[PDB]
């Protein structure tokens, strides 16, 4: 549950700590901090330590010598219940996790902080049951534990604990002795602390760092400029809660249905599919999720394979969506992201069951736009016009440099879905389905409610992130992403300020 990743841990360090306080089969993860979107897996075996490399383009985790992963947290699952499946170049067993005691990453861990500050910040944002833990001033090398309780009427209030360290463990100045202080607030968490005079200590929630008034958000650029990196490792440390079933596409008869075997879409919200052929085995599958903000819904999904494109038309039509966002070239890197589903210019092709007939097609600088008209074969009356937007100048590698060609897109996207009545949900696609597809989505829901509420509303981008992760797996896939988001939603608040 994440504990195994060490976000500030140097290479040899990593090694250290795996011979003094490891065994073989240990592991600890790590980010290769030159290079964002390098990470390290670096394990013991035979009384060596190996470090295998995970690559980050903003697409999957791809580790060498094994497969393609949404998540950090996916990918160690995956190995602990498969021993053998990891090998080097000439097995790699990952058997022990071994937990850092940095708490940099917790959304409760505020650091450089003061008591009187740290009230400010409870009585302005907190509720009963918000807490942080922060340095204590007053006694170099230990921690504080504040909490509100309870119009300030004094019927709230706010607690300081004092956390000693001493010798390396925690504590809150009796009982027990903790690693961490991860393991302690865990550990008060479940057993509440109470005062003498019975008030219930009880950490509920975090206090809340993130939510910025959208009106402001050049002040929290700027600030996060100097920071997003740690703002984008809060929001990973959360990924362990988000490993739901997706036991529909473990499935053997689903197994080529998937373009990579271990990128799955969660059952919980997977998109089902009806009036299927009888004779297949199994016709209710597609690597696709549902993604509801929490209306304008999403679908999101990989790159059509060969052999799902009947597939893809079926559900396009099943659901009713009227519009396409296809955020990937067919090839890239010289390696297919996608097949080419659509038919040629003026053409007309059937897919299974489904006729698409391409219309028109209209080029623009970064995109081009195909009006479709998809029906079901032999059923006049079920012709829908959809349009598919498929933007072509994403780089092969990271992100753009400036988001106003996005933004265009983005709001063209928006525009057409409004103007059909009663359109399902828009279908956004890339390789896997989950990086630049994740992006895309975050920054619509994100810029909505700016194009409802207003410049003066509250937005709260990893809080967002986090929504759509329970949807699909490893939404927003890298720190480059992470803060494009920022610099998109800044740019369209600054041109509506504007006019
Ligand atoms: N192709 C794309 N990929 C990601 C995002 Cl955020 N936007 C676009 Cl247009």
């Amino acid at each position: 549950s994440r504990r195994w990743f060490h976000p500030n841990i140097t290479g040899v360090e990593a090694e250290n700590l795996l011979l003094t306080r490891g065994v073989d089969g240990s592991f600890l993860a790590r980010p290769s901090k030159s290079n964002p979107g390098d990470f390290t897996l670096s394990v013991r075996r035979n009384g060596a330590v190996t470090h295998i490399k995970i690559q980050n383009t903003g697409d999957y985790y791809d580790l060498y010598g094994g497969e393609k992963f949404a998540t950090l947290a996916e990918l160690v699952q995956y190995y602990m219940e498969h021993h053998g499946q990891l090998k080097e170049k000439n097995v790699i067993e990952l058997k022990y996790p071994l937990n850092c005691a940095d708490p940099t990453s917790e959304r409760w861990f505020h650091g450089h902080l003061s008591g009187k500050e740290a009230e400010k910040l409870l009585t302005e944002k907190g509720k009963h049951g918000s807490f942080l833990v922060r340095e204590s001033q007053s006694h170099p090398g230990d921690f504080v534990l504040s909490v509100r309780t309870g119009s300030n009427d004094g019927k709230s209030k706010v607690t300081h604990v004092m956390i000693r360290c001493q010798e390396l463990k925690y504590d809150v100045g009796g009982g027990e002795r903790f690693d961490s202080l991860t393991d302690l607030v865990e550990h008060y968490k479940k057993n509440p602390m109470v005062e003498t005079l019975g008030t219930v200590l009880q950490l509920k929630q975090p206090l809340n760092t993130t939510r910025i008034n959208a009106a402001e958000i050049e002040s929290r650029v700027r600030e996060l400029s100097k920071g997003f990196w740690e703002e984008f490792e809060t929001l990973q440390q959360q990924e362990c809660k988000l490993l739901y079933s997706r036991k529909e596409g473990q499935r053997q008869e689903n197994k080529n249905k998937n373009r990579y075997k271990n990128i799955l879409p969660f059952d919980h919200t997977r998109v089902v599919l009806h009036d299927g052929d009888p004779n297949e085995p199994v016709s209710d599958y597609i690597n696709a999720n549902i993604i509801m903000p929490e209306k304008k819904s999403y679908i999101a999904t990989q790159g059509c394979l060969q052999n799902t494109v009947n597939d893809f038309w079926r559900m396009v039509f099943q659901e009713n969506s009227r519009v396409i966002v296809m955020t990937t070239k067919e090839v890239e890197r010289g390696k297919s992201k996608c097949v080419k589903y659509w038919p040629d210019e003026y053409a007309l092709k059937e897919y299974g069951v489904m006729r698409v007939r391409n219309v028109k097609e209209s080029a623009a600088h970064d995109y081009t736009l195909r009006e479709l008209k998809l029906s079901k074969v032999g059923q006049g009356n079920t012709e829908r016009t959809v349009w598919q937007y498929h933007f072509r100048t994403w780089p092969d590698h990271g992100v753009p440099s400036d988001p106003g060609g996005v933004l265009d897109f983005l709001e063209e996207v928006h525009h057409k879905q409004e103007s059909i009545m009663d359109a399902g949900p828009v279908v956004v696609h890339c390789s896997a389905g989950i990086g630049r597809t994740g992006t895309f989505i975050v920054i619509d829901i994100l810029i909505d409610i700016i194009r409802e509420k207003g410049v003066d509303c509250d937005i709260d981008v990893p809080k967002t992130i986090q929504m759509v992760r329970s949807q699909r797996s490893g939404m927003v896939q890298t720190e480059a992403q992470y803060r494009f988001i920022y610099m998109a939603v800044q740019h369209y608040i600054e041109t509506l300020q504007r006019r």
